[PDB]
């Protein structure tokens, strides 16, 4: 038993991380097969990141204007193209450690592991969620771009995020592995703001089910609620409205625990209105929203089948 | 910027994980060089884990009573010995992926990454701390024994924990890699209890420095305190007494931020007496104690030198 912010094992992604340098710009690349993927802003100088012309910048470059190092061993670039906001660099050697993989574009509320990298080298792993405003609450410094987010399913790595920038609020923005931004953001040093964020209601409910699985039951009450009366309360506390589809995906946890989804909604309603009274739930004084229903089943049972 | 519960990249440890089976007991082993390390209770049957005689159980076994699988490929055992609560299994093949490593025994308050494993296969990574009562607040199920805790320094893996059991309070106990229990625990299914736990004061202070580094400053006040007047308050809230040695190891964060350690103690005193008033610090309503001073410097700067 126990319930932690759990990330996927990072080794399969570590074997893909390389360094990419173009001019006075160095960052991280993802080496899969004979392609290295990386943020297109590697082709900028610092003096030219406010409103760059990537199209011009790219034609002006040749394959020898890209040092790719896999640790110590240079990889010769033999081709270069841009898709949306990523650079694809064709190299002369397929990565022997390329895992089984997919490029996926995730939905807001979905979680993933981030391998934070510097100088093409893995530094740390943590878990986070695509926020409803298409930002992530990451931990990233200068040099971290090209770090990726991923889920693992079987021996299959689903890459979902590549890091590009920090907004002034201290939150992070990036792309899918086809180079398409999550949210209404562009890769330039302009005054962009995220939407006001919201609490991921279905994840809060999933995490109250994890608390019950782990013997933490004090907040369960004898009441029920309708979906609309729940949303009337929840939206007052800046929770996303709960949808029938979200009730549906909670069904397996409801069946496992014997607590009806709208009964768990009743418990959450009372927690929002009354607060916790100095109590905690799985060691938290806040209601956590960065575990999906799948995350709860994986950590509480699925891992034993690894 | 940003501050997450960050684990070390797990790939170097993933390359060491194998499965060990002896009879009706399967768990995880750590394969370094030509030795596999694992909990000695692999030599029990379930019916015989209440008060086993490991000495007897061990002599009754031969090298062919141990199936070691590195994924699909069996490793022939050519010798077997017991040190404290670990089994060492000599095999005929040194692990080609053995990292540079040390066995270290950590202190209470120190943090480490856990690679949780089932069937000799990596399932998840999370960060935790050796609690003052020599337990850890883990996430472990049936099949997880032999999962390890570690820190990485350079390319060097310091192994500090091997998982053996869960106490009735839902917390975890285990050994160093020489098989010595952290705390007053034994590897048998008897009614053992941990000491009442305490809050790791120096880690709370480290995490208030991380909050200041990351622009979260609301809780800083104009006051100072003496060490004894601080401990008078802190011990009332179940905090470990702050020692001069703990003040000393906060010095680098004090110099970086320009906030004197005893001024930060004054801010923590006011937080303990008044509470947060619905405010949060780095997204928490509780004062977090599972980041060391080193953890804060690593995540806020050190990683850029990876
Ligand atoms: C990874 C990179 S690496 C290489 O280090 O590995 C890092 C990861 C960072 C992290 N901590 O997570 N990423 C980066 O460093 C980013 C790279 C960028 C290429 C995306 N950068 C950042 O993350 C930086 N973040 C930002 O800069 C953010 C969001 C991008 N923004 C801000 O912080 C707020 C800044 O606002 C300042 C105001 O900016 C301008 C306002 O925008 C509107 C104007 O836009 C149109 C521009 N117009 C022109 O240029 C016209 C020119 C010609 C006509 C002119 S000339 C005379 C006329 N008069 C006029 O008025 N106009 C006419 C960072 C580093 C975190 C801060
Ligand atoms: C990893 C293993 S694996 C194989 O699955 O990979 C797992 C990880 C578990 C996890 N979730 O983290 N680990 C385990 O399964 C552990 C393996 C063990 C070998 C350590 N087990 C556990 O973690 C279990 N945990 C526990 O069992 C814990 C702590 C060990 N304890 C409890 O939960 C509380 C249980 O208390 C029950 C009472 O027990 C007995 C009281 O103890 C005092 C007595 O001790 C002396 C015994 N005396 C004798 O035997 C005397 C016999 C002869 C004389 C007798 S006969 C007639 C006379 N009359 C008398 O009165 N006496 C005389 C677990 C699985 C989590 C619950
Ligand atoms: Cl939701
Ligand atoms: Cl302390
Ligand atoms: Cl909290
Ligand atoms: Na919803
Ligand atoms: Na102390």
């Amino acid at each position: 038993s126990g319930f932690r912010k759990m990330a996927f094992p990072s080794g399969k992604v570590e074997g893909c991380m390389v360094q990419v340098t173009c001019g006075t710009t160095t960052l991280n690349g993802l080496w899969l097969d004979d392609v290295v993927y990386c943020p297109r802003h590697v082709i900028c100088t610092s003096e030219d990141m406010l409103n760059p012309n990537y199209e011009d910048l790219l034609i002006r470059k040749s394959n020898h204007n890209f040092l790719v190092q896999a640790g110590n061993v240079q990889l010769r670039v033999i081709g270069h193209s841009m898709q949306n906001c990523v650079l694809k660099l064709k190299v002369d050697t397929a990565n022997p450690k390329t895992p089984k993989y997919k490029f996926v574009r995730i939905q807001p509320g979905q979680t993933f592991s981030v391998l934070a990298c510097y100088n093409g080298s893995p530094s740390g792993v943590y878990q986070c969620a695509m926020r409803p405003n298409f930002t992530i609450k990451g931990s990233f410094l200068n040099g971290s771009c090209g770090s990726v987010g991923f889920n693992i399913d079987y021996d299959c790595v689903s890459f979902c995020y590549m890091h590009h920038m920090e907004l002034p609020t201290g939150v992070h923005a990036g792309t899918d592995l086809e180079g398409n931004f999550y949210g209404p953001f562009v890769d330039r040093q302009t005054a962009q703001a995220a939407g006001t964020d919201t609490t991921i209601t279905v994840n809060v409910l999933a995490w109250l089910y994890a608390a019950v699985i782990n013997g933490d039951r004090w907040f369960l009450n004898r009441f029920t609620t309708t979906l609309n009366d729940f949303n009337l309360v929840a939206m007052k506390y800046n929770y996303e409205p709960l949808t029938q589809d979200h009730v549906d995906i909670l069904g397996p946890l409801s069946a496992q625990t014997g607590i009806a989804v709208l009964d768990m909604c009743a418990s959450l309603k009372e927690l929002l209105q009354n607060g916790m009274n100095g109590r905690t739930i799985l060691g938290s004084a806040l209601l956590e929203d960065e575990f999906t229903p799948f995350d709860v089943v994986r950590q509480c049972s699925g891992v034993t089948f690894q």
